[PDB]
RNA sequence: UUACUGCACAGGUGACGA
DNA sequence: TCGTCACCTGGGCAGTAAC
């Protein structure tokens, strides 16, 4: 039982001698660091300034002398290590500090990719993809009670377009509408300048500008987004352009695949271990062994959660390892009770797509047959319904109509429904050129708005999807079916849980940030989703209808206390029963908000029961990766030479970093998509220190299970539904709040049990 | 906006302190 | 106002759908 990390032990001195002076105002710290530059390392923490001498000779420093022992206060040397790593690698310029980040000295993957695909173009030399490395000094706990410092190595790719904007023009590339950034960024300057309206003299005309509406061709460059890469390259190359991307993708796989990443990490550790790292001129650190996660000795640092089971009945008896397998065999969890066995579904679509939409609806409702075993039965037999009646609502509108498409859809819905009686759901087909129009003329959001006001949830669909090859279409229709059923109040599946306490509530919060352009300040909206322990099963509760950023903490507390009150009433908790409340988000709550939440839930449940409360953050973008050297991977596809997910930990692997923190693996070899897919990064699950329920392993496993509860897809989500559904709610409600004639009135009436946000 | 996955880039932001 | 440690969210593009 071993998982290898991307980090190395750092052998530090036991002790370091330091000078301390009280400095209750931290505004002084910056000038003082400058004054003692070169001779002293300086660090402010907890009202006080800490000085570690790094070189002999003045200036002098007044203060109390103290021995800072590493085992007890590892933050001091962790911080010194950020800078010492920089100093240790003088030939690699920092592109960022804390963590030290830098570029490979030679390697340039576009040149290599071109050669390997046998492509060429004069300008290609001005498109650079360079490996980017970061070394992050992190505190971890090899076992409870003991801290150490590790150096964690992470790799990504710098994409840059150095080309002059002038050159890109004459090559036939249309630069209109592309974002542009400053070549040299003033200290504490923005990068984004805006979009390209046109070029004049030595002068770019910018719309959506962030500052001035003009800048010289010479002080600006295209932003190195994938969008600009593809737009420039396909113009200069197509259709050889895909050939270069695959080859670039192959090159990058050379640094990001499991074995190849493990090798790059090894080589980086060798390089840093070659010389001592000077913490001062007389005090050294040494980079040591690869940090592992194991159960050797007094370490209990790795476990494997059981496989999540998808459950399709209350008796626990009907279950599967995979959502579709189970759904296909058993039908949905709620089919014995599902109330509406003959849904009427409005189908809103551009009249000119009529035949394509019929083909799609036929495939959806009645299946694709045995040649497409992924979607044979169709929606009706899949979900155990009697029939589906489509009410056709053609719309006279063209993809060219960018300004009045939304008006036409809504006019057509209103006229059709006036004379049609009640519809239970709707499907809205959209042109690709309309899907991303601004919200004031976007038919997605206008039709979603109108139909949700009327209490009619929709599943929308873009024509490129409607037209998918049958091999892709069968999977499309799995996902479409599951969300549509849930939109009709259905519960497709649950995930196993064996209840140990009398009740458990999990609430999540999710954030969305909206603006009409990148110039405009993003406005924040929030959402809240609740999940309850059932008997053998987790059950999705209700969902917020207000979106609310200011006061989100009051909303969390209002939602938990109202829910605890109703759960108690439903279940009639007995004296001495234990109730557990778990909160999830992608960021940690404030201590003061945890205190207020704990106080109000405790007072609401009363002294008759025992309450356990945990506050959990789920992080995706941290410096930790898990390597399972025992995993050979799987056949990229049956039956190739290439392998996918080589060295990928199993789904459900949980490693201990520290008392409050676990790493959770979610993307197993099975789930990994391709040979060139990188070694996955696990989720970091952190418990808030003020939590009263402390078992982070159990909370990591619960988070795992909730990834499987997503009804947007047959495949699991990247984050538990408690957070993920909250983000979809927040985005939709925040958008809707700007749409004329939107009302939320039906969200808690007709739509109370509809999962309208999927 | 069927989704999952990945990546790039940009924007910054959060928590903890005194 | 700060210092310090940390990483989240939006927009877009490309490959594939846990046996
Ligand atoms: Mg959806």
């Amino acid at each position: 039982r071993q998982l290898v990390s991307n980090g190395f032990e750092v052998n530090l001195p036991d002790q370091v001698e330091v000078i301390v002076r009280d400095l209750p105002d931290p505004s002084k710290v910056k000038e003082e660091r400058t004054r003692l530059m070169g001779y002293w390392f300086v660090h402010w923490f907890d009202g006080k300034l800490f000085h570690l001498r790094i070189k002999a000779g003045g200036p002098n420093v007044d203060g109390e002398h103290r021995a800072i022992r590493t085992a007890e206060h590892p933050w001091l040397l962790r911080a010194r290590l950020d800078d010492a790593l920089e100093e240790a690698l003088p030939k690699y310029a920092a592109v960022k500090k804390r963590p030290f980040t830098f570029l490979a000295q030679k390697d340039e993957l576009i040149d290599a990719a071109a050669t390997a695909a046998g492509l060429s173009h004069r300008l290609l030399n001005s498109f650079k993809v360079i490996p980017r490395f970061a070394l992050s000094p992190k505190i971890y706990e090899p076992v409870d009670g003991t801290t150490r410092v590790g150096v964690f190595v992470t790799i990504g790719m710098r994409y840059d377009i150095e080309a002059s904007l002038r050159d890109l023009l004459e090559a036939g590339i249309d630069l209109r509408g592309m974002y542009v950034v400053r070549r040299k960024r003033q200290p504490g300057e923005r990068g984004l300048l805006g979009r390209v309206r046109a070029i004049s003299d030595d002068m770019v005309q910018l719309f959506e500008e962030t500052d001035l509406a003009s800048v010289n061709v010479n002080d600006a460059k295209l932003e190195g987004s994938k969008e600009n890469f593809t737009r420039c390259l396909s113009a200069l190359l197509g259709h050889n352009y895909k050939k270069l991307l695959n080859a670039l993708d192959d090159q990058e796989a050379g640094y990001r695949t499991g074995p190849r990443f493990d090798d790059a990490v090894r080589r980086m550790g060798e390089f840093l271990a070659k010389k001592p790292i000077r913490l001062a001129d007389n005090i050294n650190a040494q980079v040591g062994d690869r940090i592992v996660f194991s159960n050797e000795g007094q370490a209990r640092n790795v476990r494997l959660a059981p496989k999540v089971e998808y459950v399709f009945d209350r008796t626990g008896a009907k279950s599967a390892e995979y959502a579709w397998r189970g759904l296909s065999q058993f039908g949905p969890f709620d089919r014995p009770s599902f109330a509406n066995r003959s849904p009427r579904i409005l189908v809103v679509y551009p009249s000119s797509t009529q035949g394509k939409v019929e083909n799609f609806l036929s495939a959806f409702r009645d299946g694709m047959g045995s040649n497409y075993s992924g979607f044979s039965k169709g929606f009706v037999d899949l979900m155990g319904l009697t029939k589906v009646e489509f009410v056709m609502c053609p719309v006279e509108v063209s993809s060219a109509d960018r300004n009045g498409a939304h008006t036409k859809y809504n006019s057509a819905i209103e006229d059709k429904l006036a004379g049609a009686g009640e519809v239970h759901a709707g499907i809205v087909v959209l042109f690709e050129d309309h899907a991303r129009l601004p919200d004031d003329r976007n038919p997605y959001i206008h039709t979603k708005s109108l139909l949700l006001t009327l209490g009619v949830p929709t599943q929308q669909v873009r024509m490129p999807t409607v037209l998918l090859e049958p091999k892709s279409l069968q999977y499309t229709l799995q996902n479409f079916s599951i969300a549509t059923y849930a939109k009709l109040n259905g519960t497709p599946w649950t995930v196993n849980h064996d209840k140990a306490i009398n009740d458990e509530l999990v609430v999540g919060m999710g954030l969305a940030e909206l603006s009409g352009s990148r110039t405009e300040k993003r406005q924040r909206f929030v959402g809240i989703t609740t999940v309850f322990a059932g008997d053998g099963s987790y059950l999705l509760g209700n969902v917020s209808k207000e979106c609310e950023y200011e006061g989100y903490s009051d909303a969390i507390r209002e939602s938990m206390t109202g829910i605890l009150r109703e759960l108690k009433k439903r279940n009639n908790w007995r004296p001495g029963d234990t109730v557990r409340v778990v909160f999830h988000a992608h960021r940690p709550l404030k201590r003061v908000d945890v205190a207020s939440i704990v106080f109000e839930c405790t007072r609401e449940i009363g002294s008759d029961q025992n309450i356990q409360m945990a506050f959990v953050t789920v992080s995706h973008d941290h410096p930790f990766v898990l390597i399972d050297r025992s995993e050979r991977g799987l056949e990229a596809y049956k039956g190739s030479t290439a392998r996918k997910g080589v060295f990928a930990p199993p789904r459900g692997a949980i490693s201990r970093v520290g008392r409050l923190t676990r790493l959770l693996a979610v993307n197993s070899p099975q789930l990994i998509k391709r040979a060139n897919t990188p070694l996955p990064t696990p989720l970091l699950v952190s418990l808030h220190p003020d939590s009263t329920f402390k078992d982070v392993d159990y909370l990591a496993e619960q988070a795992l299970k909730f990834t499987s509860l997503s009804w947007r897809s047959t495949l699991p989500a990247a984050t538990p539904v408690t957070i993920f559904y909250s983000e979809r709610i927040a985005e939709l409600l925040g958008r809707l709040k700007s749409i004329p004639n939107w009302s939320s009135a039906n969200l808690n009436i007709k739509l109370k049990w509809s999962r309208w946000f999927l």
